Parts: C-alpha cells; structure tokens; sequence
C-alpha cells in the first residue's frame, strides 16, 4: 500500500479462504481455509506458499511441477555442487538415505563432482553424466573427482556397497599417489558394469565376495596402482560366470585383473594392456573363455605372461580361442606352438592363426595342427575310435591317383591283429592289388630262446626239417597267405658261405583245412645241401602273410 | 479488505492489460489484452493462469519451465503413481496414446509401479528406472510390478506391441501362479532388448513373428513358469540373426528358451541355466553359434540336454565352440567326445578343452583331436586333397632323426598306384635309403582263378617256367625293381616238401626296354629240380615292386 | 484501481523490502533492499523477477527449481523445436558452445530435429531420444533429419568433431541423394557407439585419424551411398583394437565398411549385409577376429567378397571362427574348404561347421578337418614334434583290436633311420609280433654306379661271393636283423632262365661282434650253380632289416 504490494501478517485480521498475505521473508502465503486467523510465520496450518512448485501446475498434464520433478532425481536435488572444488560427499549420502530416490544414484547434467568422504551407496548403483575420454576436457564436464589426499580415504574404498548397477560414468582419484584409494565396491553376485572410465586409483573396481552373473565391459581403465579389477574372494567362494569384455587398461602400475582365489566358466574377451605390469593373475583358471588380446608394452617391468596361473595345476579346461597379440616384453603359456611341460601346463585348446592345439595341464601330451600337418608333444600320434568300447580296426584311405573317369582314388589300408597291407588298384585291366609289410621270424640256434613273432616260433623238427608253428593259445590262422624263405647261415652263427635248397609243407588246423580251404596253422621248411641230403643251417629268416 | 489481496472476477470492471485478479478457486489470472470485460471463470481468451509453467520462465536460457518439461516425459505425467497399490495401467496407456510422448515409455525416479490391466504400448518400446537385483529392495525402488491376480490378465500378456527397446527395466509379476500371465509382446525384426530383469510370469519375453536382427543382451530371467523367451513364428517365417548373450535363467518350471520352429544364424553366449527344467529347445537349429553355457542343477527334472532340437536331422551346421558345463543333470548331444550315431547328430564343429570335433547331422563320419592324436566315428581315416580334381598321390614327412648339424630330419614317404615305400637318410654317408612294402602274388594250380595283384598275375607257360605277366588292359610298367621269389610247394597244394631252385627272366614291353632302361612288363620264373631238370611247382609266391 | 492488482513503477516512491509491482511488461518484481528507489524496467539491482525459477522452490527439497532444471539439459533448452519444419542448427550449435552443458549433447523427449547447416559438436558426444525401426513412426517420435538437399551441406559431414559416445540415436538424412552428405566425423582412439539406427547418407560413420580402443554396437544402418562405417586413415597410422559387432547393413549403394589402409587386432561378430554393394574392404587385415555373418543378396552388384582385402600377402593372421552364410551372390575367401594358392591366401584359422583349416598368405600350404578326415592343399602332410630341438623318432598307436578283457587294443609302430615297423600282439598266446618293411637292394653288373641303400651296396668281391657292404661314413649296424635274397638274372640283363642257389655269411663289425651279439657290419651273398660251383648272377636283390 498504497503505490505497491506487500501486507504483513496482521493478528487482528481474519483472512478469508485465498486471501495473500506476505511472510516477515516476504514470500506470499494463500489462506486455504476460511476464518484464518493463524500467523503462518509460525503455523503454516490453513497457508500454502505460492512460490512452492506444489503451487505450480503445467497445463499440458494438468499435474504440478512437485510431480515432475520425481521424473529424475540426482545428487543436485541434495546440495551437490560439481564445481570441482566444494565436498560433495553429504550431498552424495543424503541421496543414498533419502526415501525419494530409485535403484541408483544419478550425477547431474554438468558437473565435477569432488568426494572428501567415502560415500555409502547403500545398495543403490552408480549412474554417472558421461563415458569420457581421459582428459582434463571431459573431466571438467562430468566426473566424480574422488579427493586422494584427503587423510579419511586413506587406505579405503571411495564408494562403498554399491548396488547392481555401475554404468555411464567417469571417475578419477586427484592426489592420490601412494595413499591407496580404490574407487568402487560391489558385490559379485549380479552385476552390469558397462561404459565406465576410470582414473588412477590403487585398485579401481573392488569385487566383494566371488563372481556370479557378473557383467563387465566396454571400460577404460588407466592409471591403476595395484588393479584395475580386484576380487579377493576371502571365503573362498569360488568365482563363476563372469564377463569382461572391451576393456582397455592403459599404464597401471600392477595388473590389469588380480583374483586372488579361483575363477571359473568366465569369459574375457577384447581387452587390451597397453603398458601395465601385469595381465590376469588368478590362482585357479578352469573352464573360462579367452578371445583376442592385445598387449602392448609394460610399465616398468621386463617381461610378464599376459596370464599368470599361480596354482600347481591349476590352469585347465580353458578356450585361448583368440589371437593374443604380443608386443614389447608380454609372453604367453597359451600359444599353440609352446611345448608341452610333463606338468603345470595352462591346460586348454588353443585356436588362431598361430595354430590349433589342445593340451591338458597334468600331462605331456599336445597335438597341434598346422599349415603344414601336425605335431606332437610327446613324440605319440594315436588314431582310434571315438568310442571306447569298439574294437574293430580301423581303416585308412588315401588318394594315390585317378580312376578311368579322372576323379580322386581313394585306396584303403589294413592294419589288424594278422594282416598289414596298402591297397592300390588298376583302373586300365580293373583290378585290385596290394603293398605287404610281412611277418618277418628268424631262426637261429644260438638263440637262448626262440624268436616269436606274433604266436609263431620256429623250431627244429629233425634233420633239415623245420616247423613255423602256433605256441600254446595261439588259435589264429594263415588263410590263403604268401610265403618267402630268407637266407640260410650254414655251418655256425657267422656262416661258412655254403648255400642249401629249401622247399615248404604246409601245417593244416584241421584235416583238409589247407587242400581244401586255404586255412593253415603254420608250414614247414626244408633244407638240403646240393646233393639233395638234409642239411641243417645254423641261422635263417622267413616272412609270411597270415591273408592273401 | 486492504489487509489482504484478494479480488474476484466484477462484471462492471473494465480489466487493463497485465490486471491481476483471483478466479473463484484463489488462482491468479493475468490480463492478456486491453479493456478486458470477460469473465475468466468462464472464458480464458484475453487472461492467463499466473501459476502454470508456460508463465514461468529461466532466465539462464530465457525460455519457460513448459519447455523444459519438454526433456524428459514419464509414466508420472499422465498420474501414475508408483505405490505398489494403486493400479497405474490407465496412466500408461495415455502415456501410450500421447502426442507429447517419444519412442520409449519411461518410468520416473522412484516406484513400484502396479498394472492390473493390459497395456497396449502402441509401437513405442519400454524404458525402466533400473536393471536391478531379484529381490524385494530393488522392487521397492523401481519395477513394474504386474498384478497376476488380476482377472483381466489371466492367459494374456501384460504389455502388447513393444517397440524396438526394452532396456534398463526390472519387472515381476505378483500373485500369477497358475494364471498364465506373460510380460511382454515384441516384434522378432528389429529389437535391442538389454539390462533386464524378469521375475515370474509364465513367458517371460514372447516374440511375434520370427527373429531378424534381434538383439539380447545382460537380462536376470528368474522363475518363469513356461519359458523365458518364447517364439512361436506361427507363419514359419524362419528365424534368423538373433542374438543372445550374459542371460541368466535361474529357478524356472520350463525352459529357459522355447522356438516352436526353426532358428537360422543365431549367436548364444554366455548363458547359465540354474535349476530349470529345459535349456533351449527349438525344432530345427541350423548353423547358429553357441559359446559358455554353465548349466547346474534342475528344478524338478532329472535329466534334460542343455540343447533340444526336435527334428530329424534338423541340428546342423552348427558351431559349438564354447565350454558347456554340465552340473547336477545337465546332458549335451554336443560334446566333442559324444559318439557319432548314423543319423540325427546334432551337427556342427565342437570346439573346447574337451576336444576339436566335426561331424554332420546325417552320418556316422566324425573326427575328434586331443591331446593324444585322433579318434574317428565310423572306422575310417581319410587323407586327400583340399582341391577335388587333384589326382597326384599325397607325400607325408615324418621326423626320424637328425642330420648332421642336428636339425630335425623329416623323410618322405611314396604311396602311388605302383609303389609303397618309406624314405630315409644315412647323414655317416651321405646316402638316401628306404624301406619296402612289395607287392605280392602268389601261384596255385588249384585256384579256381589265377590271383591277380595290380594287373599281373603268374601263368604257367610250360614245364618249370611261368610268366608274372600283365594281363589286358595293364600298361603299367615295372621299371629298376627288385625281385624275391618265394618258396615252392611241391607236388600237392598241402606240399611233399621236395625243394627247387629258381632262376628269373625279364618280359620286356619293347626290344631292349630292361637291357637298356630297365623297363620291364614282367618277368619269368624256372624252377627245376636237384639235377637241374625243369619242375611244376603246385604253388609258390613271388614278391617284387615297380621301381626301385 | 481498486478492483485489480496492478501497480508500474513511479520514480516519487520508495520501495521497502519485498515490494512487489509490475514491469512496463507486466511481471512482477520483488524489492530484495530496503528504501528501494530504482527503475527496474531499466535497473535490475535490488529486484527480483517473481515468475523466475531461480525464485520457485521445491520444498521437498529445500532448492530452487533453478537448481532441478540443471538435472537433465538438451537442446530444447537453447531453443530447437524438433517440429519436422524448423532448422534447429544454430540451437544445437548453442548446446555445444555452452558453459552449462555436459559431456553430450541431448535431444528432447519427443522430435523430428531438422538440421540445414552442419553443427561442430565441439568434442561433445551424441545421445539421441531412441533406437528406432527404420520407419516414419519411429522419425516422428524421435530423430535427426539431416535436410541433403541444404546447399551448406554439399559433400560435407553433418556432424563434426564428435565425443566418444554416439548412442540412443536415430538419425536420417532426407533429399540428399547424390549430395553426399555424410552423417558425423568421430576420432578413432576411444569410442563407445552403441544402439543406433542410421538411414541415407552418403558415409553414415566417418572415423578420423585411425581405431585404437574403438567400440561399436548394436546399429541399424540402412540405405548408405558409399559406406555405413568409412576409415579413411590418411597418415596411415595403422588401425587396431576395434570391435564391430551386432551391426545390420541394408540396401547400401556401396559397402558395409570402407578401410582404404590396414586394420590389426579388430573384432567382427554378428553381422548381416543384406541387399549391400560390398561387404568389409581394407588394404590390409591383420590378426583379426571375424565371427557370424549373413550374406544375403546385393543391390546391383552381381558377385561380392564378404571380405574384400586389396593389398598383396596382406590378409594374414586372421580368425575366421563363426559361420558366413552367403546368399544371392556373396562370395567368400576364407572357407575352411576354399582351395589354397601359392600366395595371397586370406591368411589365418578357418573354423566352422564347413572344416577346420588353418593357412598363411604367402603359401600354398594349407590343413583342412572335416568329418571323414584331413586335406592338404600341398599334397604333403608332416608329423613332427612341437619343439625344433627333438630329434627323436615318433611313434603312432592304432587300434588293431582287443586284449583278452575286450578292451582296446592300440599297437605301435616303428619309423627309425634303420627300421620300419608296425607292431601286432597275440592276446592268445601272448606275444608280441611286428610287420616289417625291410630295406631292398638291388646289385646289377650292368649299372653305371652301385646302387645304394641307406649306405649299403653290394660288390663282387669275386666269383659268386658278392658283399652287402657299409660305404665310408657309415658307421650304422645290423643288430639281430632279418634276411632275404632274391631271385638271379644270369648271364646277362634279361636273364638266361638258369637259376642259382644262396648261403650268407656275416660281416661283423669287430671280432665276435656277430657270434656274441648278433651285430653286423653287412653280409656275403655266395652264389653257386647246380654242380655247386660258384657262379656270378648279371643282376640279383636282397632283403633285410637292421633289427629284429
């Protein structure tokens, strides 16, 4: 009154329903009830501030303002400043105990948001303003700027029992060098890590408890002074179905990932170490994935395995299904073209371009593939049945040249218990042949005992009349087979040099056997001198087919 | 009264422009025009609603808070409330068939919405308030929370016509057992569907149609009824180019995946199966990936495959080239180890630490490496050319020894249509060697045939003197080689075991062929007896090879 | 004026604190000082603007809604309209120029965001209002359209100078056919693109400088002129370490992706070209991971590589380890069952249900597994050991049969310098037993040189007495050996017919070498006619072993 707006709260007047007054701050209160004779500077019973956004309608919806304002809540609803020098902790913590807000704890649109104090997510995740190179440019943007020299963080963990979620975030540690900060705790059993950059820090995601359904990727993780990925697993859980994928850890002065215990069915995939002092360490490796790595210089050390399995045997099971790329002192126990050790062998199959190998951790054995054809750790190739109980001998083919028609001829060995053979073919007369490896079994009767081959021996019948015989069991048969008698060594194990005249006679299993059928248990040899007289050699070999 | 402001609309005022007056509920209106006479209680043209946001205006970008609610629309705009009581499906759907609204419905901040009615999402795709854990904490914070009580939900899905995204999301129905409520409708061409988390409902995520560029990522699957993804393709469409990845299906009464039809080309990866009762089961699985599956424990199942595909031989083409864990029931037709069967394998490559594998759905054919050497399914080893029209025989090195520098010597081995033989290297002398399998045949006048090796078979030509001749059609040659005869039986097929000397004689294929370029077609046989007379042997065997 | 509140400012008043009265304009100003005398309409000092939110507080938690409004800023905040119509460059080209704006750049809840000149992001990222289908529905709730047919826009990138991210995006160019316009220009090192949908332009993704911890997923790109991903790489810096995966190219005019130099230790999984022009192209592809794609049909191309890789010997080290479907005329260079050239091969490991294979460039060597067994494209196959350094031989088991308890039975063979073996065993008798391939020599008189076997010849040594003899240099022995020899030609090369009859004798290697250890140097062949007198064959052969 009179030439402007503005009344004082009056005890004398009774306001009506609407009525504006001002409060002693000069905001403008609205009676809500009729008779209103409260002073709203002390009972805001019957008075509602106009200026409140409770006060404040958007006619589009018909709501007001206080409704939409619960569309995003974040830590600038609490006070936070991110201006890159005020403690935002309280403001931090006020989000996290408030009844208002969600799963997780959003960053506003701009800010570089400096923590004093380790914040409690209390079970809530971690949502930032930005996934940003790093550099001061997108620090300045959006971050959180964890305070490292602050005496209270100290040998701890910045954010403490974070929720399920840690995504679109950037997060430094400034002056933290030596002080052992580590920026994020959370638990193993279900977790979404994607789209994070994080800078220095002494470990920088700290698991608590083992792996389980724990998802991890697309990170840049630089400057780590123990780990960028940390889980102890103190009760020994045993960690499990873990992924870690697209992560690029950059001048960490430890490793990229330490488990302290045993990892198992993780998949790790697309990940680069670009001057680190170490790759994955872990104690127990068994069942996990490996993809393509690339790793390129170190830190301050010389030489470091890309994988380091710590346990005796305790590297098994695994796929080392990508190229590892190896550049200026990374090594690897994982390569297709390592040799085998008897033991401690980073047990797995192994497939790049490098080659494709599979070897397990207990033992020598390895077989690689090549351009070239294959090689063996133990000196031993094996070709056998997929099934363990079958017996039956296998069959090899090969092609040794064209049919009548120009395709591919393919010929088929045998190999059984009787019978070592190379089959060929004639495609101008039609007609099957064969290559014979034969029995070979010499006599000598300087021998201590005599030479077996296979169940047969010779023995001496009588003057001039050997025996090529089954020994006791030996119920197998020569059916149809061929026969060559060797060289006689006449007169003492050296020999004279005096010749002898053989022939043969065939042993028959049963009357007729041979004659009739072709079946024989043995045959005879004959030798005589060149008058015709039994004669005995002191040495001499045959070699026979036991089928034609 | 003059201590107050307060003014009601008069019919005998003439309002300047920017008058203030109070409409007969307390909210100010501003006079918009000059001379204004109409009463804004009844007609808004000429005033305006001092309270609304299009009056509010920051200064920081001289626009009003109407536009700024522009950025970001939620379910709470249209009065959902997010108790976990009130029923918010009327409010999601004027959220659906709103002009203001963008692709994705939203939730806001904080709520556990409740939905008792169906919602038709109209073509926009789904956004939550959080990926969260299965538990009571993160529904409190942010769900939708679908009320499978509800009796206008019973065997229908809660959310029809998804757009392209569903992601961010945490949902569970409440009180649905036995009702058959699924969550949500998605067309299979064109989805990304990410960060989600399911609980019950009787199928989780139902597709229409087929999958084509169908995206799946990082979803906690827990306790559906039937399946988790379920796509029937009614029309057999075909589904195609799907993918599937870091899914955790965990206490389901059903399968964790369920295609009625047939899937082409799709990626899975990353997937645990805990206490289901089914893995993914499909009619036809045709060349698809298939990465880590840790799988452990059934619910009620004693025994299900991880993998079920349906048809006859309509597994194929397949790539099984991650681990699969197998705990507590778990069965695999994958296995690099699993026997071939003569039809119906589910077919593809197998690739773990358990073995390198490769086998087709409808033959017994597979072929196994391990750190032994090989093992095959049906008998049989082949060795050919990578080209089907190459017709030269193969050469295979094998390591034997070392040369004289001691570098690993690898000699070579023949295997023609004419010749079996193994090299090797005498590095004392400087001279290659090699060893022989021959070829061998044998005479017996009692054959019902003559014996044929390769094209040549023995002919008696007269008494004491056969030809090892080439029959019609054989134009192959024997060129430098070497010549055994075996051992004669005399007088009988059983033999007498008289003996007989032989001596041989080249057939050659032109004049001078084996007198001057050891060329010969074959060769002759005598046989005579102690006084040197021409003698019939009644059988006996000659070995000889085609080259030297 | 007594029925209405207004009031304008009179220079004769003085103003007390929390005054309020109207600008010339009509808001209203609140007096913040005491004895308040100054003009607001030109003097702001000691006023406030009461429709202000910067005076608008949200009492839930005592802030301003100046404060709230900071939560979430996008361009509609600096005036676009996103209406389908308006250009809103200058708008987007003010978020970018902002001090209050974060990381990226923001679009709307809800808009068709037309852009006529391009927009330097100035190192801000882009995050867009959805992920939609390739449709008008989904551009109507929320886009970019780029207006090609804007002079300003003529061959140029719309977007330049773009963050790390590019996500949640649709955005098309419309009217540009034949201007090209290309989409946004994002550096190589350190980048997240993720869930996008492109359609027209001319290169929709333009990397600068070269890839190096470059992420991109899960994108849409439809309809490009030249490329959907073009890296032009100008200083040859070398690409590495970039990830492609979940990415769906359609009915392009050109290729999916444009390298025009080298690409090292990138990532490609779950592709589809379908109805393209050309598949990946580069000048080099070195150490990278392709995984499943589908090819299917192309635009107006009648044959296309998948992977097109120009530079000579400069595709190597590559996995090709997921299936590459080709339909309606894409080709591929990397099948495990392609036939290898003797050089520039697409280097690397090819595993699929097609094969297994491995091969290098430059190289005709190449491995194949299938089902039946293995293929060379060299015609050779080495075995070997893993290590250079051994020198042993090997040994192969096979399965020949059982042992008496039915088990199976692998027996070994024998590949020395001096041996050639396969071995058997008789479970009934239980003997070991060996098939042998002995060494074959021939002494012909008729020979320009002796012949040599593994540093044997035969010599006369005079008439009838021949010497199988170890030439100078060879100091290998007999030990135990087996021995055969073969049939004389006499009197001249082809042989007269007259036979002739063996002894040997031994030569030992030191006195008693042979008699007490069965080692000898060689062995004598004597020859003798049927009045047994010695006698010299023209040409005759032996066999024998150098063991048992």
């Amino acid at each position: 009154q009179t030439q402007y707006y503005l009344k004082y709260f009056n005890p004398e007047i009774v306001y009506p329903k609407n009525a504006r007054i001002m409060l002693d701050n000069g905001d403008i209160v609205r009676s809500t009830v009729v008779n209103n004779t409260s002073n709203p500077n002390v009972d805001m019973t019957g008075w509602v501030k106009v200026s409140s956004v409770s006060q404040i309608f958007d006619e589009t919806y018909n709501i007001t303002q206080s409704v939409i304002n619960g569309n995003l809540i974040t830590v600038d609803n609490f006070g936070a400043k991110g201006d890159g020098v005020t403690d935002d902790s309280a403001a931090f913590q006020a989000y996290c105990d408030s009844a208002l807000t969600g799963q997780n704890l959003y960053l506003g649109a701009k800010g570089r948001y400096i923590l004093k104090n380790q914040v409690d997510l209390k079970g809530k995740g971690l949502v930032g303003n930005g996934c940003g190179k790093v550099s001061e440019f997108y620090y300045n943007l959006g971050c959180i700027d964890v305070d490292g020299s602050s005496p209270d963080l100290q040998g701890k963990t910045a954010f403490i029992n974070c929720g399920p979620t840690i995504q679109n975030l950037t997060a430094r540690c400034s002056n933290g060098a030596g002080k052992q900060v580590s920026f994020i705790e959370i638990d193993g059993y279900l977790a979404n890590i994607d789209h994070i950059t994080l800078i220095n820090f002494y470990n920088q995601i700290v698991v608590k408890q083992a792996l389980v359904g724990f998802n991890f990727t697309n990170a840049w993780l630089y400057y780590s002074q123990n780990a960028g990925i940390y889980c102890e697993d103190p009760l020994n859980r045993v960690s499990t179905t873990g992924t870690f994928h697209n992560i690029y850890f950059q001048l960490g002065d430890g490793h990229a990932m330490i488990f302290d215990r045993d990892v198992h069915g993780c998949d790790f995939d697309n990940i680069i170490f670009e001057s680190m002092n170490g790759g994955i360490k872990a104690r127990t490796v068994a069942h996990c994935g490996f993809g393509k790595f690339w790793c390129e210089n170190l830190k301050t050390a010389t030489s470091k395995d890309w994988l380091e399995v710590t346990g005796a045997n305790s590297c098994y099971g695994n796929s080392f299904t990508g190229y590892v790329k190896l550049l200026g002192g990374w090594t690897s126990k994982t390569s297709p073209t390592l040799d085998s050790l008897p033991t401690n062998n980073y047990g797995g199959v192994s497939v790049s371009a490098e080659g494709i190998s599979i070897v397990n951790a207990g033992n020598k054995a390895k077989m690689l593939m090549l351009p070239s054809g294959f090689k063996t750790g133990n000196a031993t190739i094996d070709e056998t049945h997929i099934s363990s109980s079958t017996v039956t001998p296998l069959v090899k083919r090969r092609v040794i040249g064209a049919d009548s028609s120009g395709a591919q001829y393919l010929a088929s060995d045998t190999y059984t218990k009787l019978s070592r053979k190379w089959g060929t073919y004639n495609h101008g007369s039609n007609n099957a042949g064969a290559f014979y490896a034969p029995m070979m079994l010499t006599y000598d009767q300087s021998f201590s005992t005599p030479q077996n081959n296979n169940g047969w021996k010779i023995v001496k019948e009588s003057t001039g009349v050997y025996r090529v015989e089954r020994v006791s069991g030996n119920t197998s048969v020569i059916t149809n087979g061929h026969i060559v008698v060797g060289s006689p060594l006449m007169g003492s194990r050296l020999g004279t040099g005096t010749g002898a005249t053989h022939g043969i006679q065939m042993i028959e299993t049963y009357a007729g056997s041979w004659t009739s059928y072709t079946e024989a248990a043995g045959f005879k040899v004959f030798w005589r001198d060149s008058s015709n007289a039994l004669v005995d050699p002191h040495r001499f070999t045959v070699a026979f087919t036991a089928t034609s």
